[PDB]
């Protein structure tokens, strides 16, 4: 009949999670393709969502400003945080500084530890599918790492002194210590926050001081003040990255393996 049920916060946990889960469980998202998902506000269809689940998955690290409040109304439903044993890089500037990046997905060597930890959920509170979920999430694990030579192959026309990797939010600093990119943001993490206008210009002196030819934004967010910086610097505007969310099941980033590599080709193109 019902098939376990599980509901993640967000669509790139839902997006692995489904395929550890394969057949044999029905995950959801609470955000939905596009949506911003660090201050998300819940409606109350959000509450029966998570409601009816078997499990509950979530980032932590502090991403989903909004769960833990909205945690508090869901009972009697177990709850993992899939980034347990991952080292947070810290956001180096503005209000959050020293607070966890909690874009720890963006690495293919976290999402192992993503896939182990969902591996360990549903193993745990799904124990008739045990088998199921381990070879699926040994399978998808082999996935993820066949990703590491290509990525690094597309990436390796642009000499080390080059790697600049310019955007709009600071999401990519583990994307970018994994392939030896240095990273400019105009802010370091989504919220809402003053110091931007400020920060467009300190961007400026850095484009211009290093030649960097491309900057970049992202799928959920404005891409208007990314744009303004490449109209007053040389550098041309690469087009969108995907970082917080997939896109929906039709469009080009549907899934977070072709999420990796969309923002890999994109960067590349770009350069
Ligand atoms: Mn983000």
């Amino acid at each position: 009949a019902k098939k376990f049920k599980v509901v993640t916060t967000f669509t790139i946990i839902q997006d692995i999670a489904q395929n550890i889960a394969g057949d044999v469980a029905v995950v959801e998202s609470i955000t939905k393709p596009g949506a911003e998902i660090h201050d998300y506000q819940p409606t109350p269809r959000d509450i029966v969502k998570a409601q009816s689940a078997d499990l509950i998955l979530w980032n932590g690290m502090n991403l989903e400003r909004w769960f833990e409040k909205f945690f508090e109304s869901i009972k009697d439903v177990p709850s993992a945080v899939v980034t347990a044993g991952i080292t947070p890089l810290p956001i180096r500037e503005g209000p959050y500084s020293g607070i966890a990046n909690p874009h720890a997905w963006m690495s293919p060597s976290n999402a192992l530890i993503y896939i182990e930890n969902i591996r360990k959920a549903l193993v745990e509170h799904d124990p008739a599918h045990a088998e199921t979920y381990n070879r699926n999430a040994q399978a998808y694990a082999e996935k993820i790492k066949a990703l590491d030579a290509p990525l690094r192959e597309r990436l390796s026309r642009i000499p080390a002194e080059q790697r600049w990797l310019v955007t709009s939010e600071g999401a990519f600093s583990y994307l970018a210590k994994d392939y030896g990119f240095k990273e400019v943001y105009l802010w370091p993490i989504n919220a809402e926050q003053q110091g931007i206008p400020q920060q467009v210009r300190h961007v400026i002196d850095i484009i211009r001081e290093n030649k960097i030819p491309v900057v970049f934004s992202e799928s959920t967010i404005s891409d208007k003040p990314a744009k303004q910086v490449s109209k007053e610097t040389g550098a041309q505007y690469g087009g969108v990255l995907y970082v917080d969310s997939l896109s929906g099941e039709k469009g080009p980033v549907p899934t977070y393996i072709s999420l990796i590599n969309m923002t890999v080709d994109t960067i590349a193109k770009g350069f």
